[PDB]
């Protein structure tokens, strides 16, 4: 009705999404205050994690914590760079929700992009390639029918002719 998809799933501790994050992942600032640790009570009503809109920003902001010199504003900058890593390696990891290992080019024809496609279908081992024809190995970019047709058969003869494991 009001266009939303709900989210309904948990009954169980901090259902309420309100604190089901304030203390439920503790692990934020891995090394940021490497002086020492007493300092104050920690400080979550910013967020710890967006470091874009927090990073570069007037000090009346962040003057939630007190002591923004040059060092914290330096450590803050290399706490982002570091959140920028995180998240760029997540997006290239989930990107291609494949997981290429060295077990997909032992043929003679495939590629990366073929291997990569080919699992983005929605396969992921060579146990359940050779189930399919040209339905699928075809239509890909850079190969042809003929060649898909020929490592199909390459398939089925080394899975459904041969039965090795």
């Amino acid at each position: 009705l009001s266009g939303w998809e709900l989210n309904v799933m948990t009954v169980d501790d901090l259902q309420a999404k309100h604190q089901a994050e304030a203390h439920a992942a503790i692990d934020t600032f891995t090394k940021y205050l490497d002086i020492d640790e007493d300092f104050a009570t920690v400080l979550v009503e910013e967020g710890f994690s967006t470091l874009e809109e927090l990073a570069y920003v007037p000090m009346k902001e962040l003057l939630e914590i007190e002591g923004l010199d040059e060092p914290t504003v330096e450590a803050l900058r290399e706490r982002a760079k570091n959140a920028l890593a995180t998240i760029a390696q997540a997006q290239e990891e989930s990107l291609g929700d494949n997981k290429p290992a060295d077990d997909l080019l032992n043929l003679e024809g495939v590629d990366r992009d073929l291997a990569f496609k080919l699992a983005a279908r929605g396969v992921c081992t060579l146990e359940d390639l050779a189930e399919q024809g040209i339905d699928d190995l075809a239509d890909i970019e850079g190969l042809t029918d003929e060649k898909a047709g020929a490592l199909i058969m390459a398939a089925r003869n080394i899975c459904w002719f041969g039965d090795e494991a």
